[PDB]
């Protein structure tokens, strides 16, 4: 067809970025973060008890107020790498970017507050594929690919950096203006899943790791790099960081210094500097400063697999192609 497509997403400290869709007829309006690691579609309920202090956070979804709802009613509980979510199945419209569908959501009445009430955004857009959605429900992009409209089944992500524009999605194709250099396409590794062929990890000079080819999640609904406890934990020995519960982190004087980190894509290799990888809110020897890695364990279903989040896609412009199953990079601008 010849339809193109964008949202406007908005930067939340570089580590939360989400966009606006609106399900119901008068439209609900909630923001979401569109994450191609997930495939299914959830808003909070109105029917969520506010006794969880998530829902008295964000926006629900009344769904007697929506003359074009429609009843569904199966449960369907959410597992992330870090959160569950439970709920249930229901359908209405929903607008994304102009392109309007009937899709099949959940609406969650079960939201914990951690990691819950930390969020920006209210829900989750999966832009996965069928394969990995669970209760097999169809998701918003083969719905919309269904609709015949796009120019080109495929959607690109732009992150920005922080502090205009805070990101934007493109549906049927890629804008030029945020990219350059051209685009290196990886095929994907299985189908039903954006998971790509890693071939080695290099910090500052040497593959510490990654070493006999790994995988590695594309994932625009993480915010940070991530890889097993086990290849974080040693480059992170390298590197020279401590490790804080959650993250680890270096001494600010030593910030801009560490050395720069490699990603073996297809023949090419995505470096990024050690700023890019760094949250440098200082310079000072007294001072501890986060980096934008970390570890997370994703279990045998897809992971154990590297996820590669915004910090990352941040800095590579990335298309995502349906029409031929491989994801390409290129270079923001
Ligand atoms: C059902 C199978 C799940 C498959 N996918 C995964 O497990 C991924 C590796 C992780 C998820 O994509 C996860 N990032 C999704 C995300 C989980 C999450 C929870 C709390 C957050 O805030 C503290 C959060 O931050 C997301 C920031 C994204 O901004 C771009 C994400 C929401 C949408 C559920």
């Amino acid at each position: 067809g010849n339809t193109t497509s964008s949202v406007i997403l908005t930067n939340y400290m570089d580590t939360q970025y989400y966009g606006e869709i609106g399900i119901g007829t008068p439209p609900q309006t909630f923001k979401v973060v569109f994450d191609t690691g997930s495939s299914n579609v959830w808003v909070p309920s109105s029917k969520c008890s506010r006794l969880y202090t998530a829902c008295v956070y964000h926006k629900l979804f009344d769904a007697s107020d929506s003359s074009s709802y429609k009843h569904n009613g199966t449960e369907l509980t959410l597992r992330y790498s870090t959160g569950t979510v439970s709920g249930f199945l229901s359908q209405d419209i929903i607008t994304v970017g102009g392109i309007t569908v009937t899709q099949m959501f959940g609406e969650v009445t079960e939201m914990p507050a951690l990691p819950f009430m930390l969020a920006e955004f209210d829900g989750v857009v999966g832009m996965g594929f069928i394969e990995q959605a669970i209760g097999r429900v169809t998701p918003i992009f083969d719905n919309i690919i269904s609709q015949g409209v796009l120019k080109e089944d495929v959607f690109s992500f732009y992150y920005n950096r922080d502090s205009s524009l805070g990101g934007q999605i493109v549906l049927g194709g890629s804008d030029p203006q945020h990219y350059e250099g051209n685009f290196h396409y990886i095929n994907l590794i299985k189908t039903g899943v954006w998971q790509i062929q890693m071939k080695g990890v290099s910090v500052g000079s040497s593959t510490l790791l990654c070493e006999d080819g790994c995988l590695a999640l594309v994932d625009t609904g993480a915010s940070y790099i991530s890889g097993s406890t086990s290849s974080i934990e040693k480059l992170m020995e390298a590197l020279g960081a401590k490790k804080r519960l959650f993250d680890y982190v270096v001494k600010c004087n030593e910030g801009p210094t560490l050395p720069d980190i490699s990603f073996h894509l297809g023949g090419k290799e995505y470096t990024l500097t050690s700023a890019d990888y760094v949250f440098q809110e200082s310079y000072s020897s007294k001072k501890l400063c986060t980096l934008a890695i970390h570890a997370m364990d994703i279990p045998p279903p897809t992971g154990p697999t590297w996820a590669l989040g915004a910090t990352f896609i941040r800095k590579f412009y990335t298309e995502f192609d349906r029409r031929n199953n491989r994801i390409g990079f290129a270079l923001a601008r």
